[PDB]
C-alpha cells in the first residue's frame, strides 16, 4: 500500500532540486528511489555536491512501476535526461500507465525530447522557456507549479518545495502534505 | 580574495539544510569545504541521501581559517557535532578570530554544547527551543533568520534559503546575495 517515487539522477543535476524532493517525499511516507542514469557510482551535481544513487537506473526499471517519475533541472542534467534512450522508455511506459510525472526548471525540456505529453499546460526556469517552447506543442505557464493532467512542473530551485509538496498532495493527499509541510517552517 | 566556508557533515545531518547553504555559496563564487566528521568516507543523511563529502574535518581544519563555519541541522546530526570535540576546537577558534559561525534548525544546541556565543540572540527550530534555552545563556528570537555579531542562526528547512543568502550577504554584501537571488525563482 506505499507509493513509490523513481529520482532519476544524472551528472550536471541540480542538487538542491534533487534533495528536496527526495527529503520531502520521504517525509511523506513515500518509498523513493533515487537512479543513477549511468550507473550506481556517485553523482557530481551541477554545484560539486556528490550524491550517491540508491541504484542504477537499469536496476530501478525492473523494480517498477513507480507512481511518479521525477526529472530534476540542472541545464547539463537535463541535457543526459534529453539524450537517454532509457529515459524515453521510462517515461513512454509511464505515460501509457497514466502515472504522474514531475519535472523542474530545466528538467521538463526533457519531455520535448521524448515527445512526452504533448498539449499540456507546462512551466519552466524562464532561462528554459525558449527551448521547451520549440515548436508549440505545448501552452507555457508562468505559474510557480503547474499540473496539467499528469504533467506536473515547476519553474525553480527556489519552487522546489511547492513542487515537492504538490507531488505529496497528488499521491498521498492533502491532510498528508500539510501534516508534512507543518514541521518545516515555509513561509506560505 | 576568495572568501571560504567550512560545512561540516555528521550522520543524520539534514540534507536539505546542507545542500542548499552549499549550493548557494557556490553560487556566490565562495570556496566551499563540506568535511565529513567523521572521516571522508560518504555520510547517510537524516533522510537517507549519501553525500559525499569533499574532505575529512581533520584535513580540512588543517586548512583554515575559514570566513564561515557552517552547522546543518538535524537532529542527530547536531548531537554529533555537539559531542565532538574536534568540532568544540574549530568553533572556540572561529568565535577568538571573531568570523562568523552559521547553524540552522538544530544546529544551535551545538553552540551551547560548545559554550559558544553566550549572550547573543538565536534562534532554533521551535521543537529545540527547550534544548537551546537550557541554563538561559541566549536570548530567543522567534525571526526566521537571526544574526547577533557573529552568530547567524535560522530556524529550518524550509528557511534554507533565506539563511544561505544571509551568509553571503554577510560575506560577500547585499548586490551578490541579489544577483545570486533573481535566478533561483524565490517567492520573496
Amino acid at each position: 500500500a506505499s507509493k513509490r517515487a523513481l529520482v532519476i539522477l544524472a551528472k550536471g543535476a541540480e542538487e538542491m532540486e534533487t534533495v528536496i524532493p527526495v527529503d520531502v517525499m520521504r517525509r511523506a511516507g513515500i518509498k523513493v528511489t533515487v537512479a543513477g542514469l549511468a550507473g550506481k557510482d556517485p553523482v557530481q551535481c551541477s554545484r560539486d555536491v556528490v550524491i550517491c544513487p540508491d541504484a542504477s537506473l537499469e536496476d530501478a526499471k525492473k523494480e517498477g512501476p513507480y507512481d511518479v517519475v521525477v526529472l530534476p533541472g540542472g541545464n547539463l542534467g537535463a541535457q543526459n535526461l534529453s539524450e537517454s534512450a532509457a529515459v524515453k522508455e521510462i517515461l513512454k511506459e509511464q505515460e501509457n500507465r497514466k502515472g504522474l510525472i514531475a519535472a523542474i526548471c530545466a528538467g521538463p525540456t526533457a519531455l520535448l525530447a521524448h515527445e512526452i505529453g504533448f498539449g499540456s499546460k507546462v512551466t519552466t526556469h524562464p532561462l528554459a522557456k525558449d527551448k521547451m517552447m520549440n515548436g508549440g506543442h505545448y501552452t507555457y505557464s508562468e505559474n510557480r507549479v503547474e499540473k496539467d493532467g499528469l504533467i506536473l512542473t515547476s519553474r525553480g530551485p527556489g519552487t522546489s518545495f511547492e513542487f515537492a509538496l504538490a507531488i505529496v498532495e497528488a499521491l498521498n493527499g492533502k491532510e498528508v502534505a500539510a501534516q508534512v509541510k507543518a514541521p518545516l517552517v515555509l513561509k506560505d
